């Protein structure tokens, strides 16, 4: 009878809709605007006004630092993008793996106490995605705009002593693409031209099978050369920039980063976890999230996690096509279970204990 | 105290010698021969008996291949050429550019599993003859008998990202200059008559400074014909092949390849490196290896680049008259310094760590 919401919070893009959609209805960036000198702007609108407003993310990393700048998000979530009254549908709402308990009470108490909702619940996000392809067992790579991790999940529950992360995402390289087109004569540093390099990299990139092969076909031909036609019309051709650029997520080194590679993050995970269940989450790596859309990566996943495991184990890369909304997807699908109903926490609940009872 | 050893491992040839001095003491050919029916032979031997051995060359364009009867080569070099015992000498090795990093810590094993040194260190053979030149900033171009490479160097070191390839060197140039002399009548087809090539291309052959007004003379006039007395004491005259030959090096079209030429090469490289470094680039271009040899290959080199150039730059191209050994020079000045006993890889450093330790 009441439709249930599905919000996905993102360092880059809020994805959100209505529990059963295949996709979601809103898709928009995770950008505040306060007039320098309305009291505040959202998504586009903040950006198209950038020139008087200051732009703010409210969430870094995966986790929400700015509550006030969040809560007009969640305003303009409700309000514009899906035109409901949330007080009126139970609410799902996501986070970043390793989120800290009073992170998760604060979101439980601003849903309850500034919008009213009926009820609602916190997922982890990459336990969503994996939900999405099918399984309750497996281990995901979840790779945004802002953090990537790596979560092993058994029967449904992610294990959180064996979750992975690396502060390293599509911002990331995207600055990175930027940076490396710059020193080559070309100028990319306002917003405006961030856009330009952004789609550079989501159309020319892709992850090379055996870097080290590429970087010598690179160098002795131009075959691997791709031409981008810039908006006045100049037009710029890159040959290695296109598997240098994502080759980062293997190499972090090359942003001048100490940590270890998603391949690595993949292999240590596993290793983490019971002995007993590793086989299962070899042959369950799904992978979610838009940093992980690039052409090549689940071949060189397969052969990087081959080479570290030992020789007899199956492996298996899950990249569905879908998997830039395989979060949103996962919370659709969970928040529509008739068995998922009894799970909501509602206003009661909430009125009865503390923000604590959010605690799964 | 002790003295280090310089090594340069060349597909064509070894140059092996002390650090300190002016000149490898050994020059000889990267060859292996095994009996068709000692268990192996090196260089001038192997040749002599080439009639019952299976000869190899285990350099292929630069890279080791055949790890087997590479060991074959050092170890004829340290006992043989150089009458040292090994593991008494810290040891430099070179190694070609774009040497995958397996391939490197292969080396590693070897030197000290085998031949059990005491430290060693593997540089980069253009980053070498840079440093023989008196500079830490600057472009190479390292032809020799297997490959062609441009490498742009910044403070002391490459820029991998921006190094160009060809794979077209001296082996290439006296093989065209083979099948050219066979098609006019003469038969160049036996290892014998191979190095009566060799000698003719390294006397008469030259860079023409335009090749279209070069082909004209030629068509023209016997002015540019010069004449090659052959062992048997037959007399063979050449015009054109003097220079159609080393003009593949600027059109590899001559031998059925589509990549650039050397001049081209060069320019990519420097356009493909940081726009406020290439100023320094284009004063500092320095040519290395037998295949730079050429009478004429300079001012060709100065008139190419300045016509793809901006006209305000100063070009400037650097060919000193001992750049056969350009790269042990560099290696033997290297392992010289005060400065670099620091930087040796040492034995207890490898039993600590692995052979990754070697990634500078
Ligand atoms: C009750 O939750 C517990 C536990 C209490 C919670 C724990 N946490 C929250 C934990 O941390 C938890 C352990 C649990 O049981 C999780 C169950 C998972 C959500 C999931 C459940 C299954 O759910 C699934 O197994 C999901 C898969 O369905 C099937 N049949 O395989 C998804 C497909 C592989 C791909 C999509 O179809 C594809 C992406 C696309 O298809 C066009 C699609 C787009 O949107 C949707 N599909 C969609 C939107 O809503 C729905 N689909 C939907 C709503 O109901 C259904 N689908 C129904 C079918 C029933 C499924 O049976 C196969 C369903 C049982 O299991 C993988
Ligand atoms: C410490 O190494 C770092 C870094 C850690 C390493 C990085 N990689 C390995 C990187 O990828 C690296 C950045 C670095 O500093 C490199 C320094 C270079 C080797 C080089 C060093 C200089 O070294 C140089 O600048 C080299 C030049 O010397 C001078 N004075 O100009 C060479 C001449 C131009 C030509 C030769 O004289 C000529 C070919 C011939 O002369 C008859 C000759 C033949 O053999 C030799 N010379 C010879 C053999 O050993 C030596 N010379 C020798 C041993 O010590 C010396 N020379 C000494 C003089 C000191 C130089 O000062 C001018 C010396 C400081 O700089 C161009
Ligand atoms: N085809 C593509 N190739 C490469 N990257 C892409 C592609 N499409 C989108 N991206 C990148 O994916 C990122 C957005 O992905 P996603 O929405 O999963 O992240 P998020 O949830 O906002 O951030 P996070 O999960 O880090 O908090 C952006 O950086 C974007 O540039
Ligand atoms: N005077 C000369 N003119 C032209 N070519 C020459 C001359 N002297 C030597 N060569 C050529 O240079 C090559 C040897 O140069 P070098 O020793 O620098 O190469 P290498 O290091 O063995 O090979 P590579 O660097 O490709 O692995 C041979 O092909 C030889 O014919
Ligand atoms: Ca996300
Ligand atoms: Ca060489």
């Amino acid at each position: 009878e009441t439709t249930a919401l599905v919000c996905d919070n993102g360092s880059g893009l809020v994805k959100a809709g209505f529990a059963g959609d295949d996709a979601p209805r809103a898709v928009f960036p995770s950008i505040v605007g306060r007039p320098r000198h309305k009291d505040s702007y959202v998504g586009d609108e903040a950006q198209s006004k950038r020139g008087i407003l200051t732009l703010k993310y409210p969430i870094e990393h995966g986790i929400i630092t700015n509550w006030d700048d969040m809560e007009k998000i969640w305003h303009h979530t409700f309000y514009n993008e899906l035109r409901v009254a949330p007080e009126e549908h139970p609410t799902l709402l996501t986070e970043a793996p390793l989120n800290p308990k009073a992170n998760r009470e604060k979101m439980t108490q601003i849903m309850f106490e500034t919008f009213n909702v009926p009820a609602m619940y916190v997922a982890i996000q990459a336990v969503l995605s994996l939900y999405a392809s099918g399984r309750t067992t497996g281990i995901v790579l979840d790779s945004g705009d802002g953090v990537t991790h790596n979560v092993p999940i058994y029967e449904g529950y992610a294990l959180p002593h064996a979750i992975m992360r690396l502060d390293l995402a599509g911002r990331d390289l995207t600055d990175y693409l930027m940076k490396i087109l710059t020193e080559r004569g070309y100028s990319f540093v306002t917003t405006a031209e961030r856009e330009i390099v952004r789609d550079i990299k989501e159309k020319l990139c892709y992850v090379a099978l055996d870097f080290e092969n590429e970087m010598a076909t690179a160098a002795s031909s131009s075959s691997l050369e791709k031409s981008y036609e810039l908006p006045d019309g100049q037009v710029i051709t890159i040959g290695n920039e296109r598997f240098r650029c994502p080759e980062t997520l293997f190499q972090p080194s090359f942003i001048g980063m100490e940590s270890a590679g998603i391949h690595e993050t993949t292999y240590n995970s596993i290793m983490k976890c019971d002995i007993d269940i590793r086989k299962d989450l070899y042959a369950n790596n799904v992978m979610s999230g838009g940093t992980t859309m690039y052409p090549g990566i689940a071949d060189r996943m397969q052969k990087e996690i081959t080479a570290l495991a030992p020789s007899t184990m199956k492996i298996k890369i899950i990249a569905p096509p879908e998997r830039k909304y395989s979060v949103w997807i996962g919370g659709s699908i969970l928040a529509s279970l008739s068995t998922f109903q009894q799970m909501w926490i509602t206003k009661q609940e909430y009125d009865e204990a503390g923000p604590s009872i959010v605690h799964r």
